[PDB]
Protein backbone atom coordinates (compact mmCIF):
# COMPACT_ATOMS: atom_id res chain seq x y z
CA UNK A 1 0.00 0.00 0.00
CA UNK A 2 1.54 3.24 -1.21
CA UNK A 3 -1.26 4.46 -3.47
CA UNK A 4 -2.50 7.54 -1.69
CA UNK A 5 -5.54 8.20 -3.98
CA UNK A 6 -8.10 5.88 -5.55
CA UNK A 7 -9.37 7.24 -8.87
CA UNK A 8 -12.98 6.53 -9.65
CA UNK A 9 -15.72 7.16 -12.22
CA UNK A 10 -18.44 6.54 -9.67
CA UNK A 11 -19.10 5.47 -6.13
CA UNK A 12 -19.45 1.79 -7.06
CA UNK A 13 -15.67 1.78 -7.75
CA UNK A 14 -14.81 2.95 -4.23
CA UNK A 15 -16.39 0.21 -2.09
CA UNK A 16 -13.76 -2.49 -2.68
CA UNK A 17 -10.60 -0.44 -2.09
CA UNK A 18 -12.15 1.47 0.81
CA UNK A 19 -13.13 -1.82 2.42
CA UNK A 20 -9.73 -3.24 2.00
CA UNK A 21 -8.27 -0.29 3.86
CA UNK A 22 -10.92 0.27 6.53
CA UNK A 23 -12.85 -2.97 6.84
CA UNK A 24 -16.18 -1.21 6.10
CA UNK A 25 -18.32 -0.58 2.97
CA UNK A 26 -18.77 3.17 3.25
CA UNK A 27 -17.44 5.38 0.42
CA UNK A 28 -18.15 8.09 -2.10
CA UNK A 29 -16.67 9.04 -5.43
CA UNK A 30 -16.22 12.87 -5.37
CA UNK A 31 -14.21 14.82 -7.98
CA UNK A 32 -13.07 11.46 -9.51
CA UNK A 33 -11.37 10.28 -6.34
CA UNK A 34 -12.67 8.02 -3.60
CA UNK A 35 -13.52 9.19 -0.14
CA UNK A 36 -13.32 6.31 2.35
CA UNK A 37 -15.54 7.08 5.35
CA UNK A 38 -14.65 4.18 7.57
CA UNK A 39 -16.61 2.43 10.30
CA UNK A 40 -18.94 3.28 13.19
Amino acid sequence: GSAEIIRCSGTRECYAPCQKLTGCLNAKCMNKACKCYGCV
